[PDB]
């Protein structure tokens, strides 16, 4: 069975990741592919509720612990992800390990190396779209929500970390100009996605950061 | 303020860790030290209940996720541990990161390196007592409980991992002959502990595996 592609959407807050993830799954299915949507954090599981509570500022969680929970929340969906991809379903994922390193990496005294480790070995994405746009334009998209990390200084430090993670060519990173219109951004991501789906069927699923 | 020592007790199942941890805290306090007992997993927290449920076989948890939860369960007590040690309290801990690597490391395809990473940076123990005894003698101590990992093959593979972790001299490992009587083993551990308490007051608390 021809495997599906693992596609990840990354980017700062308000970059359009959730809107484009949804629209990408709808377009791929309308085009005859079997595609499904996933997101991280996956807030429906027991670890997911601890995470959701933390982000809603309803609870405080020690920073290394919260980093590890974000990773475990990915490992708990790995058996499903592998199962689906091997069945031929392409998965479109709104945030993944990159967000996990970039957001904890924005906290002082958290090295990029330490942050990466828990995620070493996850399914390696076939494509990582980075939805680029000036944090200034992003701010034009209404106001900041009330969740943890939803402020300018934190976003700025996470973008810097994302810039470090892009210097790793082992991954198929693709920059997307997220400043355009929802439909324009969508057309770009769809075209990149169709190309990746075609090629993923040729090489086995690899492991991240290893 | 003269800091307290961080003492860890490690060893296989039924080696006497809980009995000796308790008795060690009682003896140190009777001898005029301020000492308190801790254990891992710490089953009282939200992560702790997920862990307890897993070990009671009431739930199944994906292996990398469960490994990370075991680590987070340590990081969530780090602010307390540091606070207490700096106040002059010696902490006696029944299991720590070593058990975290040795038990996950007993599962196929989990490298010692990957297992260590989440715990990199924890408070470094001043003393790590390893309660040594033949798995055969341990089995004489009644029967195996009904928790996960409580079987011969798994214990055997964890002991091998513990043997690897002892090859790291960066840590103050001390072997204890756990085959003796409860009081005899106790006298050995107490004497080693008093010596470590005296010296911890001279050097700052270090970080584990880094
Ligand atoms: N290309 C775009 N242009 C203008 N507004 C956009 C665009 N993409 C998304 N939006 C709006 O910006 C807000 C954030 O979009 P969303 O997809 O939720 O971003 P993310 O998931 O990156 O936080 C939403 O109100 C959305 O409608
Ligand atoms: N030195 C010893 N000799 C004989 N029995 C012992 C000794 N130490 C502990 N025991 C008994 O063995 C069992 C396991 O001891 P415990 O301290 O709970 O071990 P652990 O916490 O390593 O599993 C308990 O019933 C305990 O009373
Ligand atoms: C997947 C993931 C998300 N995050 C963050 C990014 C987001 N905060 N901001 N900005 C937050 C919520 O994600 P969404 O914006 O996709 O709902 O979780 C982490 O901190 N670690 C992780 O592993
Ligand atoms: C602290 C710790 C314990 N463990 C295990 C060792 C034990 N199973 N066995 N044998 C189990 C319960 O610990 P106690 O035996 O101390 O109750 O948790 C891990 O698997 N990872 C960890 O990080
Ligand atoms: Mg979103
Ligand atoms: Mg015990
Ligand atoms: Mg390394």
């Amino acid at each position: 069975a021809r495997r599906g592609a693992l596609i990840v959407l990354e980017g700062v807050d308000r970059a359009g990741k959730s809107t484009q993830s949804r629209k990408l799954v709808e377009a791929l299915c309308a085009a005859g592919h079997r595609a499904e949507l996933l997101r991280f954090p996956e807030r429906s599981t027991e670890i997911g509720k601890l995470l959701s509570s933390y982000l809603q500022k309803k609870s405080d969680v020690e920073d290394h612990s919260v980093h590890l929970l974000f990773s475990a929340n990915r490992w708990e969906q790995v058996p499903l992800i592998k199962e689906k991809l091997s069945q031929g379903v392409t998965l479109v994922v709104d945030r993944y390990a990159f967000s996990g390193v970039a957001y904890t990496g924005a906290k002082e005294n958290f090295s990029l190396d330490w942050c990466k480790q828990p995620d070493v070995g996850l399914p390696k994405p076939d494509l990582v779209l980075f939805l680029q746009l000036q944090l200034a334009d992003a701010a034009k998209r209404g106001a900041f929500g009330h969740e943890r990390y939803e402020n300018g200084a934190f976003q700025e430090r996470a973008l810097r970390c994302f810039h470090q993670l892009m210097k790793d060519t082992t991954l198929n990173w693709k920059m997307v100009d997220a400043s355009k219109s929802i439909e324009a951004v969508h057309e770009d991501i769809r075209v990149l996605s169709e190309d990746a789906i075609a090629t993923a069927t040729e090489k086995p699923l690899k492991e991240l950061w290893k």
